[PDB]
């Protein structure tokens, strides 16, 4: 089997991407944030505290003939950005882009934190990291991908995120028309439950490539590119007037600037992030200070190749017995 679904930016900055997902019978379509940095499929629901729902589409398990309470199971998750959600669990039929999994754990939110409530465009998350991170207790549950894997033509999914445009998540096949040149594969460590890999270095603009190992995670659920402070300082030093602002919470730059590109290494290959991808616009409406798309990972504890990096590439998440990651230009 295979599946193919379009993913669409939630706003003009590409802050996140939503992908329609069919849950239950008859189908209830919710727009979920596919997150390769976590491993829970959770949704706004008829069980979510009413004051914490503001515009989201909800899953109502009582209206699904295939929903079954997973008795005694609860979940609770806290994300890197400080947001959180928790609740109980149903199993139900879940389909993405024509690919159907029966008996998928659908985690129904009883509580969500304010950042989820305040974002009316995201109806929940669909985790695509390794199932070892799944938070369901006392019986840990599998991700949608892990459940689908055996049925897939090939044990892979691909992320093809657009810059200010829709893109695609494919399951079970590699669309050889979706990228240019060849795909370069690189080793993955699953020790922390992430798609963790080591970049071979970077360049700023037309500058020389610096060969240096940068361990980080491929994370579709993180907006920005978070890298060591040395790397990030080298980038922003090439933008007149750029500075790190403790009050704003990262590097800002004059909105009048033209940003240089940023290149990262994948083995001997190179992925170029155009400067425009690094512009996250005014820090507040009407401001002439703009927020940068490359930020320091110091304090996070891990480097994160988030959407800023990933949308410059066609990315293969290879879930074979020994997982690997592939990157191609596009
Ligand atoms: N891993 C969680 C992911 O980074 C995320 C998605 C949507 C959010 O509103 C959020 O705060 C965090």
């Amino acid at each position: 089997s295979t599946g193919s679904a379009t993913t669409t930016p939630i706003d003009s900055l590409d802050d996140a991407y939503i992908t329609p997902v069919q849950i239950g019978t008859p189908a209830q379509t919710l727009n979920l944030d596919f997150d390769t940095g976590s491993s829970d499929l959770w949704v706004f629901s008829s069980e979510t505290t009413a004051s914490e729902v503001d515009g989201q589409t909800i899953y109502t398990p009582s209206k699904s003939t295939t929903a079954k309470l997973l008795s005694g199971a609860t979940w609770s998750i806290s994300y890197g950005d400080g947001s959180s959600s928790s609740g109980d669990v149903y199993t139900d039929t879940v389909s993405v882009g024509g690919l159907t999994v029966t008996g998928q754990a659908v985690e129904s939110a009883k509580k969500v934190s304010s950042s989820f409530t305040e974002d009316s465009t995201i109806d929940g998350l669909l985790g695509l990291a390794f199932s070892t991170l799944n938070t369901v207790s006392p019986t840990q549950q599998k991700t949608f991908f892990d459940n689908a894997k055996a049925s897939l033509d090939s044990p892979v999914f691909t992320a093809d995120l657009g810059y200010h445009a829709p893109g695609t998540y494919n399951f079970g096949f590699i669309d050889t028309t979706a990228y240019t040149g060849s795909i370069t594969y690189t080793a993955v460590s699953t020790k922390q439950g992430f798609w963790e890999w080591t970049s071979t270095g970077y360049a700023v603009g037309s500058g020389t490539f610096k060969s240096t190992s940068i361990d980080g995670i491929a994370d579709t659920g993180t907006t920005l590119l978070y890298l060591p402070a040395t790397v990030v300082s080298a980038y922003w030093a090439q933008v007149s007037g750029a500075k790190s602002s403790s009050s704003v919470g990262g590097y800002v730059f004059p909105c009048s600037a033209t940003l240089p590109s940023f290149t990262f290494g994948v083995g001997s290959a190179r992925i170029v992030i155009p400067g425009d991808y690094i512009d996250f616009g005014p820090i507040s409406t009407g401001s002439s200070s703009c927020f940068g798309g490359i930020q320091s990972s110091a304090g996070i504890g891990i480097n994160i190749f988030g959407d800023v990096a990933l949308k410059a590439a066609f990315v293969v998440f290879n879930g074979a017995t020994t997982p690997t990651l592939g990157f191609a230009s596009k």
